[PDB]
């Protein structure tokens, strides 16, 4: 019956996610399932008035909501739906915003009966007693149909200190078993997330996100080794000056060659567009050119906010271009819940 009412943040951002499950096409009991396990994730973040500041100025979006959702668009077919969510987000102080994150990470482990024993080992890494910015915990929860959702934990290799990423990413990696992954990374300015898959693997899988301030089309081009496919996406998305900011991630999915088997190129189109208007033109523009769900894009946008593109901008938060070995080139396109303030027209 849902004990949140749309003046709280939980009552916002249900009612999201619950039109998105449309969009998606999931039936009315997994959208049921969703967007109680939203609301209970959100702990008590989830029952705040709207009225109040956001608790914790989260880079998880740029208004600090701690929620944002993505939509993965694979050549014909309807995209699928998922929401990154913050846990923690309703606390003082970091230390504390990460015990938060790890409960609610170990309360999914229990009722979706997977082990946290990978996780488990990194604790050390990315907990410390007096954890440094600039975030603790984030999970994204992929919502599948039957109502079981694909989880994935994100970490801050900048926990112990920014002199530190660097060291810390390392000693994850190796403690994972990825003793030759980071020798397969492109040359960065920021090493700003990790993440890892939890749920029934045997090995660890890993993606190790690298931050670039001024990425080329040629070299985005280069680190995704597809080539052509990579540099006229940069192109669409950036609008295009020679450089923008950019972050690439890089999937390793076996502990043996030390070889990637994904690579995604996020580019946040918020930073490049005058208004939502343009950042909803190129990401249509690259959805129909793959063969892509366009419509349902244009589906989704409208689901999050009635308000006119033309309004703001940063509702499209990021549009990313995902190669793996084997698939089919995927788009996922990041919107903002925009939960406590629309950014003006630049
Ligand atoms: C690379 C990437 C792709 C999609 C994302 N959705 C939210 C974030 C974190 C923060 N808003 C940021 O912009 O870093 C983010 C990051
Ligand atoms: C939300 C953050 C921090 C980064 C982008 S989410 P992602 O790149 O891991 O998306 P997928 O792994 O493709 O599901």
């Amino acid at each position: 019956g849902s004990h949140l009412e749309p003046t709280q943040l939980g009552g916002l951002v249900t009612d999201q996610l619950a039109r998105l499950c449309d969009v998606a096409r999931l039936d009315r009991t997994d959208t049921e399932t969703y967007v109680q396990t939203l609301a209970t994730s959100l702990g008590t973040a989830a029952e705040r008035s709207l009225a109040l500041p956001p608790t914790t100025a989260t880079l998880l979006s740029d208004d600090h909501t701690p929620v944002e959702y993505s939509l993965a668009f694979l050549p014909g077919a309807t995209p699928a739906l998922r929401v990154l969510v913050e846990p923690g987000w309703d606390s003082g102080d970091l230390a504390e915003n990460g015990r938060a994150g790890l409960r609610a990470i170990r309360a999914m482990a229990d009722r979706w009966n997977f082990s946290t024993d990978q996780l488990d080992l990194l604790e050390d890494l990315f907990f410390p007693v007096a954890p440094a910015g600039p975030f603790a915990l984030w999970c994204a929860l992929e919502l599948r149909p039957g109502g079981v959702p694909g989880v994935k934990v994100y970490l801050n290799p900048a926990a112990r200190g920014r002199d530190r990423r660097a060291e810390t990413l390392r000693e994850a990696l190796d403690r994972l078993g990825h003793r030759q992954a980071f020798a397969a990374l492109p040359p960065a300015d920021d090493y700003p997330f990790l993440a890892l898959d939890l749920g029934e693997w045997a090995a660890p899988r890993v993606k190790v996100y690298c931050t670039h301030e001024s990425l080329s089309a040629q070299e985005a081009g280069e680190y995704s080794r597809g080539r052509d496919q990579t540099t006229d996406f940069f192109h669409a998305v950036a609008g295009t000056p020679s450089t923008r900011r950019a972050l690439t991630c890089h999937s390793f999915t076996d502990t043996v060659t030390g070889r990637p088997s994904g690579f995604t190129l996020h580019m946040p189109v918020r930073s490049y567009v005058e208004h939502d208007g343009r950042a909803r033109d190129r990401a249509a523009d690259v959805l129909r050119r793959y063969g892509m769900d366009n419509d349902a894009l244009d589906r989704a946008l409208a689901a999050v906010t009635p308000r006119p593109l033309d309004d703001g901008v940063g509702l499209v938060a990021y549009v990313a271009l995902v190669h793996q070995l084997g698939r089919d080139p995927r788009v996922t396109v990041y919107v903002s819940s925009e939960a406590y303030a629309v950014q003006p027209p630049r």
